[PDB]
């Protein structure tokens, strides 16, 4: 019977907009807290934040050892940075939305591992928290295209679009719990963890045009790094299906042109191209 | 036209069975050369050896440089390890069975790398042979499942057989020129060399169990090497979806029982040798 109803935890865009969401069409500010991650310094940037907007609309800033004991909250963690222990919380209302198709691409740097481990195709996914990493049942999912010349980037921002419409899609089964789930199966399933990743990657060129363009893209994130190909930062890898001869690497002032050991054309754009 | 029509040149059961067959319907002897893999030293052993097959059989063993000029030959690579430069050739029928599903998996270590790489499924490719490493248009596949407790082993037995089965299916199509192909998409294209397979794989346990069953499986080929684990061989992974808690690893007198991030239960038989 706790004033408080709802937890938003987490970052960005899915959350704030989430957020808005609930506090427009379901709760009142005075049912609501939110957990922002620890870097959240409560500046709009390329991302809106989430300690903002809690500040702006009154909405109360917690921790979880505040909302522990909440019987029957609604915890959802939309890019939390924290592993909740479920034995932790009274409540058993404890959601995530994962920025992949799980059971693949469970762990971290999601917007990385999917493009460097050469898919068409990503995902979002409900799914309720449980002691693992992602692990927990699935209860809804949103498959979508990572089109050929995506980034990072691009595939982030997909991530936070398709995030925020199956949060809606599902909010009202998650408050009036009627919502359905399915455990994850053993096959597929796949991890990276941040050790996994090197940030600074060296292009293997002994590969196939798809996975030199995947190399480059997949690292292509401009708030946090860009790869560097003869000492530039490149902005853009373009992969066509023109054959131009196996292993072709050839540096220019506004990019490069590559091929691998298929021979399609790759364009890597140099930052500095106007 | 010259006397001779083909060569088979490669490995194994696929060459030597896909030339039995080609001399039992379709050419005499006097038509057929081969030329082996560097290693065939005519001993069969766990495989048929292609030269001793050849001997046996009074077929003519040739180097590439002997068949250059012959107009017309089919030249066909059946786990062969030379790479050909398709200029040196007269002829234009010039055609390779890869053991993956192409465009996937060009390159070596063909029964490693797709479960490695966490796939369900693999497949056996007919295509023009071209200058790139499996690169050449496709004239036929079968693709087919990479069963969950497969080996590596397992996984190349398969090869062999599906292999041999597209070769039978496609050679009258070859011998009549009549063959469709079409090229090869750039998307899902993935190539392996030698060098980015160590044989001697260090398991990664901060990864899926599946992820953890696919590591050891991909390498467990007892005639080249079988991965290890505290200094104990595997010889077979098991995979169940029976949940027993997330990262365990327990050592026992003839088996492991061990779970990644995931926690589904492995079971790593030890090698009873
Ligand atoms: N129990 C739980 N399960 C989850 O699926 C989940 C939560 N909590 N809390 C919110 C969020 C947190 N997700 C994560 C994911 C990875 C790390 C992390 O620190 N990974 C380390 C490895 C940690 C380890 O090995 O124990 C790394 O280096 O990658 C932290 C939080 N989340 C779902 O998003
Ligand atoms: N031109 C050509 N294309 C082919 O697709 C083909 C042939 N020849 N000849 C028969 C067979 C030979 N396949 C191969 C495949 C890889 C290596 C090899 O030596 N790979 C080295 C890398 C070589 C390099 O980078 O140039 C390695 O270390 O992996 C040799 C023979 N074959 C298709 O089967
Ligand atoms: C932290 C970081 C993130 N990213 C990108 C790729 C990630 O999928 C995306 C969001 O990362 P973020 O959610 O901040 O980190 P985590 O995956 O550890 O929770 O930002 C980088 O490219 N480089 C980085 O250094
Ligand atoms: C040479 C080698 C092969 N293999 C296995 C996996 C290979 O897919 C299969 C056949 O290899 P093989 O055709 O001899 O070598 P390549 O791929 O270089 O042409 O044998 C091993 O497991 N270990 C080895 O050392
Ligand atoms: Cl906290
Ligand atoms: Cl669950
Ligand atoms: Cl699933
Ligand atoms: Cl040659
Ligand atoms: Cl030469
Ligand atoms: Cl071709
Ligand atoms: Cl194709």
């Amino acid at each position: 019977g706790h004033m408080i109803k709802i937890c938003i935890a987490g970052k960005n865009n899915i959350a704030v907009n989430s957020l808005q969401f609930i506090l427009k069409n379901y709760f009142e500010a005075d049912q609501i807290v939110v957990i922002p991650n620890k870097n959240d310094k409560g500046i709009d940037s390329w991302q809106k934040s989430l300690l903002k907007f809690a500040l702006d609309n009154n909405i109360k800033i917690v921790t979880l050892d505040e909302i522990y004991n909440i019987e029957q909250i609604i915890f959802f963690s939309l890019e939390f940075d924290q592993i909740i222990k479920i034995e932790n919380f009274k409540s058993d209302r404890l959601f995530n939305i994962h920025f992949s198709a799980l059971p693949k691409y469970k762990g971290v740097f999601t917007s990385i591992t999917p493009i460097l481990n050469n898919e068409l195709e990503s995902g979002v996914t409900l799914h309720r928290i449980d002691n693992g990493i992602d692990t927990g049942n699935i209860i809804d999912q949103h498959c979508f295209p990572i089109d050929i010349n995506d980034t990072a980037r691009d595939l982030y921002f997909n991530y936070l679009k398709y995030g925020e419409s199956i949060f809606k899609k599902n909010i009202q089964t998650i408050i009036n719990n009627s919502y359905k789930d399915l455990k994850q199966t053993n096959i597929n399933s796949s991890y990276f963890s941040r050790k996994d990743i090197n940030l600074v990657h060296k292009i293997n060129f002994k590969k196939t045009s798809f996975e030199i363009h995947n190399q480059i893209r997949a690292f292509i994130f401009q708030e946090y790094q860009l790869p560097i190909i003869n000492n530039s930062k490149i902005i853009k890898s373009i992969l066509a299906n023109e054959f131009i001869g196996y292993n072709v690497f050839e540096e220019f002032e506004n990019y490069f042109i590559i091929s691998g050991i298929d021979g399609f054309k790759i364009i890597a754009q140099k930052l500095n191209k106007l």
